[PDB]
RNA sequence: CCCCCCCCCCCCCCCCCCCCCCCCCCCCCCCCCCCCCCCCCCCCCCCCCCCCCCCCCCCCCCCCCCCCCC
């Protein structure tokens, strides 16, 4: 009664801090940036072709140029309007198609390129010259050339995002170790596309975005709303199914720890009944009740880095912490996880528990009611 | 009390913020695209017949024809306002009639053609050629062609777009694997008009038909709303009543496991009640709860490729999946299906209960009461 | 008719305060796994069948009200 109502709520007063504040920080991005229209977009779908088909591809650029093509979906001033919404200064670079004549082997050439501060028109025809080098061989090994085997394809500039929406997955850890992961999963998801591409190599484009997103942080900005843009759409073609589902592996991401929560208590794990865990439970339903609060947005906290996300740690609580992780653990769940448990008495006990209860399903017949049941 | 209070919606979460991005894409459906208006109609519906009354007619391009139809039924600024709905630019090419002059078999003669960006003049004469060889066959062989024989029907146009209805009932499953089933069904649910059409080839069209829709993937979105917009409709022909009927099948296609779901319920399978099924149940009603508050646009999710059908999959939740599948499997629904269980003792058991469900009703006299009763 | 007695009120004491006392002080970023989805089957309907039918206006008597006292 009188003990028992003081408390502090800290979880939920720290949100109300950084939402509240009266003033604002604006960060200045760089000297450039390009933001593709929507007039651009299939020109650098085509672009994103022409290394889908080139064997062996140099995967250096991709990275930059599948960030252009999500810009030249979101249009102009989308992209913009979410960099400003961001915080970021923009310098905007228009981006408009330009004729290019070059005399390649001699002879002189027309070639299709963009006016990019990020890409040399140089680089550009390089593409276009090696992507013709393995479309001829391609012409030569099957004869006539399927639509899906070219870089008309619609679904070239998507394809190449996908791997991107992949690096997002695993982005979480914040360093390149999801790329293994990365690679496996584009290999069962994706395997098809594969198929009609050689130029496809996950290890190097998930290099590729890896680097563009740890060089130039704002484009995980632009395209984690690329992605939520490219989700709400109503009706798409499969490759735009594949892409949103996989993007949508990403909520959540940093807060699996969060997820194996619900699971302990949704399995009814003893080890939550523990004097020293039931003395944390008034401030985890905090943190529980504040990731409710905040909604859809907060699945994503962790992948951009919003500083609330510190919020939904549930480090803070050592020995829930440990009985949650040991759950998981016991049901078999967790590894190679490279989550400590704070409490290692808890920890196994919750392991050991959780072992057991796999083992005999009990049936509750309380649940749906019946009249009459011979049985 | 303390941690039953503690749990994080995370289905209804995410629709949430798919629902809420204040940022849009847009994408480039192609070069051109062709929307025929009303006063094209007839045409359209006319050239469908000629295609039909062709004795083992190329179907190649009927999928494409079909959909102009459908397109022509819309009229050309309702079919342009779902396109942009969606969110694809697009470059609208208007549909004129105009008569060309050619000479076949020497013989000059005059053709009604359309100006189609997708359509040939040339091979649209060509399908007025065939049928005309095989409408003069037809009057050698009745003396006299009868009204429901010939291309003017005013079935003709609705009739293709029914085996288009039955490849979108089975599209579920994405690939072409429904096409033995859409030919079963055409077979007897058609088969009246299989009779008086001998150009009617289930299997040639749906493959027509599934070919238009994985090459242009915004053309299922495009008939998916004629189909609602054709089953809005007051009256009808019993063709379009046909029609109607087919396309409302695919409601709910790709949501089999949910609806067998609420038949796991319905028939009270005793596997329900088990520990491990019921841990998941706090978050299975959570889905079911969001399938309802979506109502009625949520059938069709899965057939267009909506990011927001993932979050109906019942497969994030093992063991209720295998008692419902093992319920379905039990009571003989399913087969040929391929959906497969993560829990084989669960599955097993909800078979095994279920098998045994059908062997005996027991009369239960609680639903309604009677004063006086003598047995 | 109503009405009819008596009768001002008040009257003491009293400022209030007065002590002690800044506060603070430790630790600690976070994160880390796996995983697209989907896949069966199935148009709907289908019987019988107009309705209605009788009787039947309503009404009818008695009667102003009031009247004392103060």
């Amino acid at each position: 009664m009188a003990l028992s109502k003081v408390k502090l709520n800290d979880t939920l007063n720290k949100d109300q801090l950084l939402s509240s504040s009266k003033y604002t920080i604006q960060r200045s991005t760089g000297d450039s940036i390009d933001t593709p229209n929507y007039d651009v977009q299939k020109h650098i779908n085509k672009l994103c072709g022409m290394l889908l088909i080139t064997e062996d591809a140099n995967h250096k650029f991709t990275g930059l140029i599948g960030m252009l093509y999500a810009m030249s979906r979101l249009g102009r001033e989308d992209t913009i309007k979410i960099l400003r919404d961001a915080g970021y200064h923009v310098k905007a670079n228009g981006v408009d198609v330009t004729t290019h004549r070059q005399d390649i082997n001699g002879k002189e050439m027309k070639f299709e390129v963009l006016t990019l501060a990020s890409l040399t028109t140089e680089i550009q025809i390089n593409i276009e010259i090696e992507s013709r080098k393995s479309y001829k061989k391609m012409l030569k090994e099957m004869g006539e050339v399927a639509p899906e085997y070219r870089h008309d394809s619609p679904d070239c500039g998507m394809i190449i995002l996908c791997i991107a929406a992949l690096v997002i997955t695993k982005l979480a850890a914040g360093d390149r170790s999801g790329l293994t992961a990365v690679i496996r999963r584009a290999n069962n998801v994706l395997k098809n596309e594969m198929k009609r591409y050689k130029g496809l190599l996950p290890k190097d484009i998930a290099n590729s975005f890896y680097e563009v997103f740890e060089k130039h942080p704002h484009f995980i900005d632009v395209f984690v709303h690329f992605g939520i843009a490219q989700s709400s759409t109503r009706g798409g073609s499969r490759v735009e199914g594949i892409f949103a589902g996989l993007f949508m592996n990403a909520y959540g991401a940093g807060q699996v720890m969060l997820r194996w929560g619900v699971l302990a208590k949704s399995v009814k794990n003893i080890m939550l009944g523990h004097a020293s865990v039931q003395a944390e439970m008034e401030q985890v339903v905090e943190v529980y009740e504040y990731a409710q609060k905040l909604g859809g947005e907060a699945g994503f906290y962790h992948i951009l880095n919003n500083p609330k996300a510190s919020l939904l740690s549930l480090t803070q609580f050592p020995h829930f912490s440990s009985v949650v992780l040991g759950n998981a653990a016991g049901l078999g769940i967790m590894g190679e996880y490279r989550g400590t448990p704070r409490n290692q008495d808890l920890y196994d006990a919750a392991k050991a528990y959780a072992e057991q209860l796999k083992e005999n399903g009990v049936i509750n017949y309380s649940v749906l009611d019946l009249t009459a049941e011979e049985l």
